[PDB]
């Protein structure tokens, strides 16, 4: 769907589109929280309130929530469809698989 935290929206939207929590299980989120200055090759970190807030949010609204990946582009489900719909140039052209809306326009609303 569609992170509609402020703190997750504004600190996460900084390099790419801020992923919806609902994709990764809570495992992954504090993962990649915990170690935010090798962000995938880049400095995300943040001040250490808001790390808190943002990986409580995360967790709380994870994949594997009530009611080690690191990456979306890496699970699963993700792999076994998206080989059969991406073309290697649609690959080429859009850089990267996690840039998701390149291919999904309506990615910052949570329609994939
Ligand atoms: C720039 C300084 C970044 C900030 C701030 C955040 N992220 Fe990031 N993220 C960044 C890069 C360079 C990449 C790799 C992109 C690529 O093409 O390989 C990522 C990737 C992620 C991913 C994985 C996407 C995937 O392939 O499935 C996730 C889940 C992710 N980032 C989460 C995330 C969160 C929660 C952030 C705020 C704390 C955040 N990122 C900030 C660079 C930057
Ligand atoms: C192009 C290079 C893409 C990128 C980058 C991402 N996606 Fe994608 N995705 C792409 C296609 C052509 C399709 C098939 C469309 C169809 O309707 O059949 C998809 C499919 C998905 C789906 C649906 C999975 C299913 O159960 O059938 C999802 C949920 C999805 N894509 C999500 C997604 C995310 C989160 C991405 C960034 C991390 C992402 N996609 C990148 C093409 C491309």
């Amino acid at each position: 769907l569609v992170v509609t935290d402020p703190l997750t929206r504004t600190e996460c939207s900084a390099c790419h589109m801020a992923y919806p929590a609902a994709l990764l299980p809570a495992r992954s989120w504090t993962a990649l929280m915990a170690d935010l200055p090798n962000h995938f090759g880049e400095d995300a970190s943040l001040d250490e309130a808001s790390r808190g807030q943002i990986e409580s949010y995360l967790v709380a609204n994870a994949a594997d929530s009530s009611g080690t990946p690191l990456r979306i582009s890496e699970l699963p489900w993700f792999k076994r469809k998206h080989a059969d719909e991406v073309s290697p140039r649609m690959l080429e052209k859009a850089r990267s698989m996690s840039n998701c809306a390149a291919c999904h326009t309506g990615a910052e609303r949570g329609l994939f």
